């Protein structure tokens, strides 16, 4: 029954983000545990700070198609679990971007780009770390220096957007003194937006009162959690990735389609979360070919989406028997968001969505002026039941040569 | 009980075809039928020929593309219902590219390419036309003006692979002719394989003796018709498009995922049929970038199934209750091809393929030496029953940082 | 077309009891054991001895159908091994006037049937295991045939129809039809005659399909006789009774699939295997006493509803049944009404469109309870959208059923 | 972790009850929660009292009916929401049998035909209670009522195999004096099994925990360092618990028999519930399913009881599953064909591997428990797979899920 804080508030309008894992791995392009799971030698793996040039990496490349997809944030891996650190850690360790041929913050560019673009920078922080041997041998000096790490992202780089944490989930009975990590960023980045990745086992965990946000890895839940009733208001976030993997996986074809994406960024908007699309740059920092055909297929979604994406909110109104169509809200109109149509030909060319189509739905009590689509300014005819609260309209199919996957009906009322 | 003449098993070692669509229609990206469907002025529409520069093909690149994806052959639209000709027909028609600012015989230049690359030419021809009124005014003459415009192809440009007729469905109980216009290829390109679309309603049909292959458009049939009990044997061959339609369409978000692509490839071959994969190239003739992305993919995963993807055939090898698996014989070898596997990770970290998987399969009699992952040569274990012909294999997840979506273990014999 | 009225007697029958008896039967292990199980024929053919019929009331098997909601049964007379439950007056010795019983059942059967006012129809399989002439002889076989179907013709009066079942055995043979089936319009010009098998045959008037078909049936070509589609379905896996079969579908699949040959255009068997003595089992009755609480309520519709060119709209089931004075909303998917406390899941409010629909309504209720039911209308459209309620508390019909009342 | 205390252990080697809903809204044939869904006046549907005349209530063919499908306890209701006693409570309510014209103690008929077939008796008692207004008027004293209530069925009947508790979950945050409840239980009948339908441990003192029949993992045991606590799960033939003549909602006896397998499966016990006419008798359907059900149970007799989930599972895209007593292990093969022949084609024919991980040891012989017919298999020891060819049922007969007995070496 509490509502969402200001910078909470808007985080919710920013709808869709784009992640971006990039680190030594990439290099060997087999995913981003690597290290761990095909049971490396350290020494050897970490010569990968060698070759890491960063020759393609730029920022501005990137911000760019982060706002032509319509994403309003970017969440860049500044370190992950190999320990790697793509920022000048000012003398916290060797194991960082200034000791490779780069010779450049990276994190510095990409604060840079995204001012450029209005989009908030956040920064991914594993917490569970394969480099320091502090993380085993000495765990409170091991809080000191992710502590540290945080601080130099937190005083160096202007305002923050957010903090995304993960790796907790590793030592789940330590006591990892959040208060103090939390309480830093609010001292130098208060309006900063603070994630804690609880992990696959610990979906929806509130585990300290600064978080502003819990998250569901890869797979989207029934509901989102927004906290316990009295206590503040978080707001959560999806995260899914093209392929199976995280960091670039050459050999990775299992990739989903764009239509599954799209479906997913409609879907967590439905349930009251951000989304979170993930794309993992090759080792020398450039967006491969596989991502950008993925984000020019949804950039062409959410531009249509617009109206609704950022601003559209989840409201009791539901669908009829057997359809997966919903509602979104804003505060001058409602929003249909229709799934299953098919292209229309005409009556000798059958292509599947000619007849009428009659798409139901329960909890709208005020009388309509009038329904169109999106993406072409067709107004739909449509019957209200007042007292039930019924709306049933003819959800025309695709004019022939497009498919939007989720086609959204814009509701003007009287 | 026949069996394939040389030709047509010629055909069926093809394996995968890249069925390219190109026309007047592409300009528009709204599909192939738009001047039907969309209900243009035909005047106005075909004005297209006069920005029809095809600056942007390269026929080298094309073959060279194709040949990287794992394609034998390619089908290029050479003239579609619009009745738009991409060669010179030497008279028969002004609407044509010779006519058009390009001034190139494209048939010219993709039959040179396809030679350079080793990959058969085959040429679509619509046989329903919206540009002659000789069509609808005078049927006898426009049939002559068809196989007038066939005969061009049949003299003009060497030996081609093949013929993909596609339209006689639009007048189902007319009199093509189709001996005389098959005899005429068959003087004149003896070695051609001969399609006829027979359409969605009339799926795997002959319509004449002279038929190599029947078509099923879009989606796989249970069983392939190889023709009547005593007669000349017909292979076939399933086509696909990448989305909903077979010309560019850019607000066609529809797009299958990768993973179902190399499904339908594997399927393809396992009901003993070839696959045509379509792409639709630009107004001015490039590859667009979305289908660079599903060639790349589908190619990694071609490249590794090349021992069995050309010869392999089905064979009476059944898979276990509850799997998608199936079997491909060559001369030499079995081929195990095995869906809904998992990536590995560890016994820290749970990515679902780490447990013993034993896949079974049924009627194979002969004792095995040895059986071996193609992706990485991994050996597998397994057990036989010779009596009732039983195989289990424990069939070992993905190395993590790749997922190869039909994974294809070969048996080799002792 | 127009039906033939024998025909259109035919569909509004609606549904039949179809009713497996015969030496199988003593064995309860399904009613293709002889050849399945690969018996010794002469062991096998001594079951003859122990037909006694003692528990066959063919008065019961009439009440049965009646109570259910049928209109007509089908009696195997002869199934594939061969034996004939009537008097074949010296074509065989293995009929049931050489075993104990020493009665005429299809005669008992038929004076049953007439009395409850039901059509009595006669399977008669066309593949048979026990002549010799079958394989030997073919067409003495089929003279074999025609003259136990004669038989059946001409001692017992008008008969409702015949049921013939086993040309598949046989693809390509000459099963000799316009003689057969000629003989039968002499003796019989009103029976309905149905081939199990596509028309094989000009007199055929009604052909079976797979109780699955997801489309409206094919009546013949548009110069040609109409012919009427039935579909059947037994209560477990085997036709003849079988005491192991312990896999029977739910009662609510059975309605589903009497409400579903509506909608595709056909009849429907629903069959029972009889005890090795004739009796009904405890199972089929309870099957019948489900369904029979069904078919009572469906009864405005079940008989003369017709499919119609009014669909359902997108991710139901749901499909529309046409008379002469309504049409009729068969609603699937319902659930149960509780309250606020006691979610039950029928509670909310659950618009449920069809397209087709170009008349104004004036009122629609349910059969089961009367409940009348609010809906709106678009109609330049032809949408109809009702609120479905879902069950009162205490039922559930399993396929529901509104009435539409015109202006 | 810890091992299961005897009575528990005992009740898990029950395994399949029959339930029994009959009460004053049998009278109805409109399902058990009539009086509260249908908005009755409370008043003249308390008037149903003087038509119970209980005339057609045999305990002794309920507990021979019991006996037949295999069930080894019976849980009774002896009094549902509506607050109607099925038995003398001696004073405390009128509102009881002995104030009806059938004037028999039903509870005493119930425990002694139990009895007589070895069968054990269980007393459900609702919780929730829509009778007494102390219920929503004065909690405090709503509670005495209840654990009086409990004390007659604990003093008055001899040895009680359980209690069955249900309706807590209408007060979630209530105080419902479980230690008294239960330690009152614990002093007259110390071996009673104590069920709590919960809608979680509720009380150090529960038994058995209810959970949801479609469950697909093993269940929960109770934390790592306390008492065992055994679980079960419930199935209705249709939509209601009491009979509902007009609810044509009926399940396929196919999916009564996978029920009972899957409960074995999860480690559980599971109810059959059959609700009573109004006068006490089985209805027909009922008879129907356990007539049914009766014959794979008395198939299933050798792992039914003592069988118990191992870590053995099955391979990719099956349903089949492994119950393990202390001398075999027993594989459960679901969604099997009749054989036929080559020219009658039924679906069972061919070779029909179907693997399992997790058994070590070499095996001697396997076969089916319904007609003996040994199955050939092979075995890899080292990855601990097991392959067995699953023949389908011989024509004329179909198990629904059909049961291996493995014979070790
Ligand atoms: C978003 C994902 O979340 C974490 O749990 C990591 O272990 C992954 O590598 C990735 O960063
Ligand atoms: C391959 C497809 O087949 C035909 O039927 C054409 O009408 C389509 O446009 C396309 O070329
Ligand atoms: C109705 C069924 O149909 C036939 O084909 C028979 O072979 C079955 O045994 C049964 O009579
Ligand atoms: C078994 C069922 O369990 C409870 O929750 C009751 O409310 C039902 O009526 C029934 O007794």
């Amino acid at each position: 029954m509490t509502e969402p804080l200001p910078r909470i508030q808007h985080y919710e309008d920013l709808g869709l983000g784009l992640f971006i894992h990039w680190g030594l791995y990439s290099q060997m392009a087999v995913g981003e545990w690597t290290e761990l799971i095909h049971h490396r030698n350290q020494h050897d793996y970490e010569q990968l700070i060698k070759t890491f040039t960063a020759a393609q990496f730029d920022a501005k490349k990137i911000a760019h198609a982060a706002k032509a997809v319509g994403a309003k944030y970017i969440v860049l891996t500044t370190k992950h679990h190999e320990g790697f650190f793509l920022y000048d850690t000012k003398g916290l360790s060797d194991f960082d971007v200034m000791h490779a041929p780069a010779r450049r913050d990276l994190i510095a560019e990409f604060v840079a780009a995204c001012r450029e673009e209005d989009l908030l920078p956040f920064f991914y922080m594993a917490t569970y770390d394969w480099h320091t041997p502090l993380y085993d041998d000495d765990f409170p000096a091991y809080l000191t220096y992710l502590q540290k790490s945080v601080e130099v992202l937190c005083r160096n780089y202007g305002p923050v957007g957010g903090f995304w944490f993960d790796g907790n989930w590793n030592k789940k009975d330590a006591d990892w003194h959040l208060p103090e990590l939390y309480g830093m960023i609010r001292h130098y980045q208060p309006n900063a937006i603070i994630v804690n990745n609880t992990g696959l086992k610990n979906r929806g965990q509130v585990s300290d009162p600064e978080i502003d946000v819990v998250t569901y890895e890869r797979r989207t839940p029934d509901e989102i959690y927004h906290g316990a009733p009295n206590e503040k208001y978080v707001a959560g976030e999806i995260s899914i990735t093209l392929n199976q993997h995280w960091g670039i996986a050459a050999n990775d074809l299992n990739y989903k389609s764009p239509a599954e994406v799209i479906e997913t960024v409609a879907h967590a908007r439905h349930i009251g979360a951000n989304i979170l699309v993930n794309i993992g740059l090759t080792g020398t920092g450039a967006i491969p070919a596989a991502a950008q055909t993925y984000m020019h297929l949804l950039g062409r979604w959410t531009a249509m989406a617009a109206p609704v994406l950022y601003k559209g909110r989840p409201v009791p109104v539901t669908s009829a028997h057997g359809t997966r169509d919903f509602v979104l809200h804003t505060s001058k109109h409602d929003f249909l968001c229709i799934l299953d149509l098919q292209v229309v030909g005409n009556d000798n060319v059958v292509l599947g969505g000619e007849g009428v189509n009659p798409r139901s739905f329960v909890g709208i009590g005020q009388p309509i002026q009038r329904i169109h689509w999106l993406d072409n300014d067709e107004v739909l005819s449509f019957t209200q039941d007042l007292d039930k609260k019924v709306l049933t309209v003819d959800a025309t199919g695709y004019p022939y040569g497009s498919d939007w996957v989720v086609r959204i009906a814009q509701i003007d009322y009287e």
